[PDB]
């Protein structure tokens, strides 16, 4: 976070714009083309003034118009990238629990990628939206530990940055040591616990220490000692303590790298982070995982679909 890739289109018109999907879509056929390098163009903050203008100047709803034209990817795509920015995140989080069970990546995906400010934003608008407590609803489809440091982390109360007391840091590396690999089985609580409450800059000093300590690298040890979802969060967290730019690029890597595309991270990831941070992922998949994230977009995706999300890097 500190530079995007989507911005506010200097001297746009909401009525134009609005005007210029009404021409794309109006009628037999659809300018696919148009649509697409509009609604890329544009801020999602200038994606609400369009859809407004749009309701006000033809009494039609852009969002189910775009639905009902557009097909497959490019169709979702276009409703991830018109979902208000305030809303795109507990949007996803609701759709990920509802009707059958959950899916534990999205789950472990947001809630560990995400600042105590973001998490306590997405509470506040996903309760408004749904009713339901986040909290109550992800307790009601997860379970036991993964449970557990789901909720911590939930309730967005990591310690802010101070001065770094090195005794603490010793400390809790040691905690750790003797919880993991001193300890016959593993002590996840003493581990949710300290991956929960420290603030960002002391867990950073944490994980070097930790590797002085016992020779292994924190997630070396988190993958010799757990298991399910659980390894999932676990090694979610340590990777956005680290680096949540670096951590969104890898978790976009492996949703390509394959026989197919997990089509729903990759929208996932690139739309939201757009206005927050994809610049950096992007420094992070070219310097880390070998190729640009142009490039393997390019390769892995299709027409349309990948015009758009193209033109998002």
């Amino acid at each position: 976070v500190l530079r995007g890739t989507v911005t506010d289109f200097p001297g746009f018109d909401e009525r134009a714009d609005a005007e210029t999907l009404r021409k794309a879509m109006k009628g037999l056929g659809t300018d696919e083309e148009s649509i697409l390098t509009l609604l890329t163009s544009r801020s999602n903050a200038q994606r609400q003034e369009i859809s407004a203008a749009f309701k006000t100047l033809f009494g039609r709803d852009l969002l189910d118009d775009l639905k009902s034209e557009l097909t497959g990817k490019f169709q979702k795509l276009i409703v991830a990238l018109m979902k208000p920015s305030r809303l795109y995140d507990a949007y996803e989080l609701k759709h990920a629990l509802k009707g059958a069970g959950t899916n534990e990546k999205v789950l472990t995906e947001i809630i560990a990628s995400r600042t105590p400010e973001e998490l306590r934003a997405i509470k506040q608008v996903y309760e408004e939206e749904y009713g339901s407590s986040l909290e109550d609803d992800v307790v009601g489809d997860t379970s036991g530990y993964y449970q557990r440091m789901l909720v911590v982390l939930l309730q967005a109360n990591r310690d802010p940055d101070a001065g770094i007391d090195e005794a603490q840091v010793e400390q809790d590396a040691q905690a750790l040591f003797q919880a993991g690999e001193l300890k016959w089985g593993t002590d996840e609580e003493k581990f949710i616990t300290i991956f929960g409450t420290r603030s960002v800059s002391h867990l950073r000093k944490v994980f070097d220490k930790y590797m002085t300590i016992s020779g292994f690298q924190i997630e070396e040890t988190i993958d010799r000692e757990t298991s399910g979802n659980l390894e999932q969060l676990l090694l979610a967290v340590v990777k956005s303590i680290r680096s949540i730019p670096a951590y969104l690029a890898e978790t976009l890597y492996y949703a390509m790298k394959g026989a197919g595309t997990d089509d729903h991270t990759l929208i996932r990831v690139m739309v939201s982070r757009s206005e927050i941070d994809l610049f950096n992922i992007r420094k992070e998949f070219r310097k880390n995982f070998a190729t640009s994230l142009y490039s393997m977009i390019k390769g892995d995706t299709s027409g349309d679909y990948k015009k758009a999300l193209l033109l998002l890097c």
